[PDB]
């Protein structure tokens, strides 16, 4: 038993990152048959982005001007073009160790795993979610722009994050794998809003299912409507619960014998009534990063 | 910026995780060079389980009672031996993905990343530590036995875990990998006493500077003494803090300008004071799964 926030295994992430160079910025890539996949704000320099003209920029490079490193390996660079916001170079190699893999865009509350990386090597690997705003509460110093996030579904990698930018409130911002910014948010240094998040209520109720799973089962007690309690969920600045997130919370429901409703009627209670200086799971707040999927995965231990 | 509780890259450490059978038992292990490491109670049924003589199982086993399979490689057992309470099977073959490793004993308080694994597969990774009652709070089920903790020292390995049992408190004990327990543990079906836990006190302080570097400054104010908040930490069940701990803590207080011991005035009253409903770093309790070498890796993004 117990529950953690649990990555996937990153070996086959670790395979594919390169170290990109380009006039004197350097960030990690994405290296994936014969084509390597980074962010385009790679070709700025510090007075390029506060209003770069990727165009122009592009322009003025040409294929030796980069500088695709794969360990102490270096990749000859035969071909470029600018797909939305992230940069492919196509190389003579094809990479050994390429996985099984897709290219997915995730819905808002999804949640996967990051690979950080400096130099095109691996430095850590955590779990988070892409929060309803379309950002991410990572962990992301200079360098780490091009780490990649990616969940893995049974020797299949799905990449759909890679990281881009730092927004000022000090969260993060990136784009699929075909570069196209998840949220409101352009590739240049100027002031951008991260819309108001809400907390993933779907989440919230996966996490009570592997509380009472795991042996913590004091907030249970009332049933109430979802009409009802999405109006208490509005006033939390919880976003409202569907049909559907109550049937994706079925297997939970049916495993733990607690009806979707009565779990939300608990949680309606625990917004109310805050946690009274109490614990659940060992955690002080209400967790929202778990998905229902996640839980099921722990509980069940898939590999 | 931002702070995530980070695993190390568990690509290493997957290419050595192997499927472990004997008699119906099954479990993982760690197969590096000619040798396959896993916990020694594998040779044990569930009637066994409650009080087993090691010894007298083991000699009615022979090398071909030992099924070790390497994904869909099965490797030919040709010794085996009982170090403690692991189980030591040579096999014809050497581990092609052997990583260049360390054995090495962890004291409390120092973290580590876990590969929690079934039948040899990993599944996910989480960075957890040491309890000073030598336990740790993990996500293991039936079959994670044999998944190994690990810290990564630039391209070298130093495993320093391998899981064995389940506490009925739910919490998790095991053994270094020459096979002897962290704690006062067995490999046995009885009711076991964990001690004590505390908090470890240098974990704690690390992980306020690190929200100090990161913005969160709020809890910042007062001097004590070194023996005067030990006092303060003993009556809230923290470990003491000695003057080592406050040497280890020196580059955080040169980074960030704040001595060790105003750090430690900020503390004590954060433990007479409670929080008043705030967070830092996005937590409403004290983190102390961070130790002062890895709050600095993740700051200055080590790979
Ligand atoms: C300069 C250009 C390129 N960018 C980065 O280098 N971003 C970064 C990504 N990760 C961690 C970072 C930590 C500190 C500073 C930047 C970080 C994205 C960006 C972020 C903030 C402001 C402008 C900006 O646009
Ligand atoms: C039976 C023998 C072998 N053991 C396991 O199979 N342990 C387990 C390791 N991880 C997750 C587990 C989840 C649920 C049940 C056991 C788990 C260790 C052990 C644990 C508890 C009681 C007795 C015992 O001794």
């Amino acid at each position: 038993s117990g529950f953690r926030k649990m990555a996937f295994p990153s070996g086959k992430v670790e395979g594919c990152m390169v170290q990109v160079t380009c006039g004197t910025t350097t960030l990690n890539g994405l290296w994936l048959d014969d084509v390597v996949y980074c962010p385009r704000h790679v070709i700025c320099t510090s007075e390029d982005m506060l209003n770069p003209n990727y165009e122009d920029l592009l322009i003025r490079k040409s294929n030796h001007n980069f500088l695709v490193q794969a360990g102490n390996v270096q990749l000859r660079v035969i071909g470029h073009s600018m797909q939305n916001c992230v940069l492919k170079l196509k190389v003579d190699t094809a990479n050994p160790k390429t996985p099984k893999y897709k290219f997915v865009r995730i819905q808002p509350g999804q949640t996967f795993s990051v690979l950080a990386c400096y130099n095109g090597s691996p430095s850590g690997v955590y779990q988070c979610a892409m929060r309803p705003n379309f950002t991410i509460k990572g962990s992301f110093l200079n360098g780490s722009c091009g780490s990649v996030g990616f969940n893995i579904d049974y020797d299949c990698v799905s990449f759909c994050y890679m990281h881009h930018m730092e927004l000022p409130t000090g969260v993060h911002a990136g784009t699929d794998l075909e570069g196209n910014f998840y949220g409101p948010f352009v590739d240049r240094q100027t002031a951008q809003a991260a819309g108001t998040d809400t907390t993933i209520t779907v989440n919230v109720l996966a996490w009570l299912y592997a509380a009472v799973i795991n042996g913590d089962r004091w907030f249970l007690n009332f049933t109430t409507t979802l009409n009802d309690f999405n109006l208490v969920a509005m006033k939390y600045n919880y976003e409202p619960l569907t049909q559907d997130h109550v049937d994706i919370l079925g297997p939970l429901s049916a495993q733990t014998g607690i009806a979707v409703l009565d779990m939300c009627a608990s949680l309606k209670e625990l917004l109310q009534n805050g946690m009274n200086g109490r614990t659940i799971l060992g955690s002080a707040l209400l967790e929202d990063e778990f998905t229902p999927f996640d839980v099921v995965r722990q509980c069940s231990g898939v590999t």
